[PDB]
């Protein structure tokens, strides 16, 4: 699907680059799409309520704080998404599960496992701007993710 | 054979966790056991001592100091432990020979390697009260490791 | 082919061992040869000359200065690598296309991936002293590495 390298080569100033902080946890390689920002810490409630809804050519990008004390994605949430059909998730914190993970249909970016899961609570807030890895990420921009990296572009690319 | 992150969804607060600082090199993906505990520090000569002896039912939790300049472990004294049923290994400090060591029906768990073995001249102590990663180690606790992670408790859990 | 652990248990001190630094990207786990270092900065130009030559026997020893932000080697070039039989590279920087780096015949040792490119203009110096990870590259020494770590030595090991 996506190589983010040659699309860095064809693409240049248009696009900014992730710092190298992330990991691949995903059944799939590389993923693409449009983006819903979520904020929040240690909670996943707010993610719950998101990935319910169809998430076709949709990247769900989630700032949690960079926390790898507890985790935002377990094999439930990723089920869902997968079923809903997200292209792919970008967890600025945390997941579990490791295992069942790797076998899912969906790409997940994220920056560490831990076996605590995240309150349930509700608590954070959507499509509002978040800032992590030397990018701001609106509601709205393109992404796209590969082991190699994870790439941002305000207008879709191809 | 262990899903951590399920281990924490039920205990709860009766489970410990360990920072996540270690990686599995074994070919047990999941493993865990009562806690036999040994501190040394760049020699390996207890660890022999310990691993000749039958380990069914055991996992070795041993405070290397956290060095990354000699490995503790290798295929041979790994082989050792897998012949002597020890159920793994967790190694806060490094490991050595990791292809011949994914080959291997124990868990093992460190947090680098390095192809410069200890010496074995004998030095450290074991059943003594050792700290890393977070968490509090003492010989007859129970651990339990998978991909995701590691927990502490003092019973035995499910 | 090689047994970085191994070599370390019979030649001792007559060998130096690099940092923990780095990982591998290519589809051979180990490999080993006569080694021709290159200083360059976010620019692979010089790289292109040199892999254009035959590399049977050889390995590339490249200080890129420890960026992580600009990717030396991409498929392309370690095509261009295989291709005229050099053995492997070892990238202090980064590299690109990792998927694509998994399924050729040569060894890839580097520091991590980013999607960007560096720079084609060729400035860098060819066979000159180069330092990184605790240890000096001289063109003439020999390297061995695996999944375990990198040695140098003076004189071949076979």
């Amino acid at each position: 699907k996506y190589d983010t390298s040659e699309l860095c080569d064809i693409y240049q100033e248009d696009v900014n680059v992730v710092e190298p902080l992330f990991s691949n946890f995903g059944g799939r390689a590389s993923f693409g799409g449009q983006i819903i920002t979520v904020k929040c810490f240690e909670d996943n409630g707010l993610l719950y309520d998101l990935l319910e809804q169809n998430g076709r050519g949709r990247v769900l990008v989630v700032d949690g704080g960079g926390s790898v004390r507890r985790a935002l994605v377990d094999a439930e949430l990723a089920r869902l998404a997968v079923q809903n059909e997200w292209e792919g998730l970008v967890i600025y914190g945390a997941v579990r599960q490791v295992d069942d993970l790797e076998e899912l249909d969906i790409g997940i970016q994220a920056m560490a496992a831990i076996p605590v899961g995240a309150a349930g609570e509700g608590i954070g807030e959507s499509d509002v701007r978040v800032n992590f890895g030397g990018v701001t990420f609106f509601s709205g921009d393109h992404l796209y993710a590969d082991n190699t990296g994870i790439i941002l572009s305000e207008d879709p690319l191809d």
